[PDB]
């Protein structure tokens, strides 16, 4: 699909997110998803047009903006099967942005 | 040098030709842009999206599961005279810093 990069919302279980835990406690996952045709630069012009010349001394270059988070939330905690009490870090977004 | 360097800011001397913008320029900017390389598994954002995906929860979308190597800031403006004398300014055309996103 190609609706415009942003903040998008879904339900978890833990052991879904492949963290390590074996977890069926939900959580309330956000990422950032979608297109990035509207957030079209001059500077990615120019890159796209010096690249395919081979100016740029064979190095891996984004010549495309990417839907990336620009701020994560600080804490997500939950419960493993053991009913032992985890906080993970920087687990979901809190803002997108074509980058 | 041998090996995939870091994400960072670099420069090259460019005709504005070069740029492609629309207009023919014989001068030569300084031209700043991203490149290089990121770590793909720097993130526990990125490890459950990675695993939400290849367990099919996330169809349809696009979906970036890897930090990408882009400007963070662009240079104000950047202006030069054209072939017909013509002054154009051009905004945001240069990085002025990098990083992994």
């Amino acid at each position: 699909g190609a609706r415009p990069c942003g903040l998008r919302e879904l339900e978890v279980r833990v052991s879904e997110l492949g963290l390590g835990y074996a977890s069926d406690e939900t959580v309330l996952f956000r990422y950032c998803a979608g297109a990035c045709e509207a957030a079209a630069r001059v500077y990615d012009l120019g890159l796209r047009r010096l690249r395919q010349r081979r100016r740029l001394r064979r190095e891996r270059v984004r010549a495309q903006p990417c839907c990336r988070p620009t701020a994560y939330e600080d804490e997500v905690s939950f419960l493993d099967a053991h009913s032992r009490y985890h906080t993970v870090h920087e687990l979901s977004a809190r803002e997108c942005a074509c980058v």
